[PDB]
């Protein structure tokens, strides 16, 4: 599933993202635009064998099981599979507790590089939440 920006923000108010370990709602927006351009289905290899899933780029190597990520753990306990569903719920679950393991949202490198500082409250603009 492509969400629309509004559209996603909904359901991650709805899955209580919403300021989050204080994190605004546009913050979560934003993280998703630049990990898979709101794509439920988005997956990218990288260069060390593990991989990320999902509309928030969650990585094998910790999160969740993928059967191919040797050494790696799976702290949501849930397939990775699970992470590229067209209900957040489970994507939603997981990054409650990546953004709690103590670096908050700077687990999301894209987030810290193209959304830490910035005006994060233009991706919930005209939205009706």
């Amino acid at each position: 599933k492509v969400f629309g920006r509004c559209e996603l923000a909904a359901a991650m108010k709805r899955h209580g993202l919403d300021n989050y370990r204080g994190y605004s709602l546009g913050n979560w927006v934003c993280a998703a635009k630049f990990e898979s351009n709101f794509n439920t289905q988005a997956t990218n290899r990288n260069t060390d064998g593990s991989t990320d899933y999902g509309i928030l780029q969650i990585n094998s190597r910790w999160w969740c099981n993928d059967g191919r990520t040797p050494g790696s753990r799976n702290l949501c306990n849930i397939p990775c599979s699970a992470l590229l569903s067209s209900d957040i719920t489970a994507s939603v679950n997981c990054a409650k507790k990546i953004v709690s393991d103590g670096n908050g949202m700077n687990a999301w490198v894209a987030w810290r590089n193209r959304c830490k500082g910035t005006d994060v409250q233009a991706w919930i603009r005209g939205c009706r939440l």
